[PDB]
């Protein structure tokens, strides 16, 4: 059981230019769909880039540079304090030299840990989180940047048709918990366990493997060392289609509430911000970290037409409709991402100080 | 110190249709350049693929399917014995859904571990090896397939101009050593330690960071728990350009032979088969595994015009010109890959039974 602190974070999502706005959006139960970032250009100069360099780069890379800078600000570290250090960079995102999304960050901030990009569709950011946790657990890095990014070139419910594709970016700075506590870092939440697996041989692309969904969740729980009943909230995969959604709900019940009546609260960001593809996992993780930090459960928007082969009155699974203070139950939450490609991931996070956030520099943006 | 057995392997390189031919090529000191595989088509049917499916797939994927099958044969496992198991797939290769190189394997062989592709240029296969070792060390998989693949769309020496681009593929099956020993698996060699890092902020693309090259090698050695003097042979990065080659040789001396006169034998496959891009690391690892298994050092082909700012008569570094039995020194070797992109990797391997290889099925190939 190897505890990893989230010592800093930043992000940007539809209807939410920074994490305070993201928290307002989610906690008020607002939707920015009913899915683009309103980018106002970039400041290449701040990053030692020319306008020509910037015009030839993938804009996802420029956005990651800003947001990584802002995550360092949130953690209370200036870039000069991080340069030259053994810090890994793990990015979930789709490239348009294929590693450039991670390598730009390592180059600009002079980070010397492994620098890797993964693309496993909606699970990409959770898979990047898993590479970071393995690196931290093995002592290969002292800290890790984990990000998800996507810029574009109804669920648990009978009207479910898949979502509006959306944009988004999120960045976490991670360190081993004992190291964070000794340095006086901010600790927004603790990652207790994360697991990844694959569906294997299935009949086709959108055909889920229920056993693999159970397995990845049971594995993350085992790594976390926590009782299933202690996990109070799950940010679900929320595929938005009856068969996989039903499969998901039964798999949650089987793993988390087998022979139990303890309430389990389920949610999803997708009705609030759409489906941010490679950034989906990171939107979910940031939501959950914010919930744990503020000790509150945010409203779930959809679910308003229950599925046909699932009794929501024989299970203790439920959907919160209001902003509520955390129930009388442990500060533990989980996040799932089960991608059509075959890859599944599931993470377990826990709630629970004196380095102060730095102000974000004022960037001078142009297109 | 976590020991990982290579329990099976297969591969194909210029002038070498299988590993026995590869060993003949290397041990005789032959060159297939002075860089294409002579592919005779594929057998889609054997893999439950139609000709139309196969014609629309990346041929690197079809080649990986064959070679993974052949690595399982070499390990003595039929596919039916591996299906459904917690086996990860880690592929170094450049995709033309970006994870398809790994996902095809997981799908076809029904492997349920994480399935990931990495592209960090020449270090891709060593980076994939590092993800596999982390997964095995953390108990996330019981075994791992690691591959490198490239199909195309003078060194330590004054004539050095970079190499002929080349094709290649290699696949390893890995398990924890104690598990391999208990199951009676073949053990071709043991991976003792592997490390990855990044150059960070450099003046430009082909500008090496000597401190990062020292650091990645010193880290792999520390993870391996072995004395530097016990490593007898290094398959070098061998960039093929005076400045990085000189940097490499000084970094080897500083890390491996600091205050020591113990001989250290250096080599490279690149004069034999060219530069197989994403498969470079895997060609190097397979070479070294074969050397350790046969207890022999193969000839080095180039180095015949020493560099201008390096005394090859004050260091104990040397280049073997003949096939020689292993010297009177431990059966330990290392492999480096330092990519222009920023990524460096270094692995340490050791030499040292009754499951028998299966015959390769006869595939019926067509274009």
């Amino acid at each position: 059981p190897y505890d990893i602190a989230v010592v800093g974070m930043s992000g940007r999502f539809p209807g939410a230019p920074d994490l305070d706005a993201y928290w307002r959006l989610l906690s008020e139960g607002r939707s920015a769909i009913a899915g683009l970032l309103d980018l106002e250009g970039f400041d290449p100069g701040h990053f030692h880039l020319s306008d020509a360099d910037a015009a030839a780069m993938d804009p996802q890379a420029l956005l990651l540079l800003e947001e990584t800078l802002f995550a360092f600000c949130d953690a209370g570290y200036a870039p000069d304090e991080l340069k030259g250090r053994g810090i890994g960079v793990y990015v979930g995102g789709r490239s348009r030299g294929q590693n450039y999304l991670a390598a730009n960050l390592s180059h600009h901030f002079d980070l010397r840990g492994p620098s890797t990009v993964v693309d496993t569709a909606c699970s990409s950011a959770l898979v990047a989180l898993h590479h970071a946790a393995q690196a931290l657990r093995s002592g290969d890095v002292e800290a890790a940047v984990v990000a998800g990014v996507t810029l574009l070139p109804h669920v648990f419910d009978r009207r479910a048709r898949g979502f509006t594709p959306a944009e988004g970016v999120g960045v976490l700075l991670l360190k081993p918990l004992a190291a964070a506590e000794a340095a006086g870092d901010r600790v927004h939440a603790v990652l207790k366990g994360i697991a990844v697996n694959n569906d294997g041989r299935t009949a086709g692309p959108a055909t889920p493997n229920p056993a693999a969904q159970r397995g990845v969740m049971a594995r993350a729980l085992a790594k976390a060392g926590v009782a299933a009943d202690d996990v109070t909230y799950i940010e679900t995969n929320a595929a938005g289609s009856q068969i996989p959604d039903l499969i998901e709900l039964k798999a949650i019940a089987a793993v988390y509430r087998d022979g139990s009546d303890t309430p389990c609260s389920l949610g999803s960001v997708k009705p609030n911000i759409g489906h941010p593809q490679c950034a989906e996992g990171i939107a979910g993780v940031i939501k959950t970290v914010l919930m744990l930090r503020n000790r509150a459960i945010v409203p779930f928007l959809s679910g308003r037409q229950p599925l046909e082969h699932f009794d929501f009155a024989a299970t203790p699974l439920r959907f919160e409709r209001a902003l509520t203070p955390w129930p009388d139950a442990p500060l533990l939450a989980a996040v799932s991402s089960f991608a059509d490609g075959g890859t599944n991931a599931h993470a377990v996070l826990a709630g629970r100080g004196r380095r102060a956030p730095l102000d974000r520099p004022r960037l001078a943006r142009r297109g």
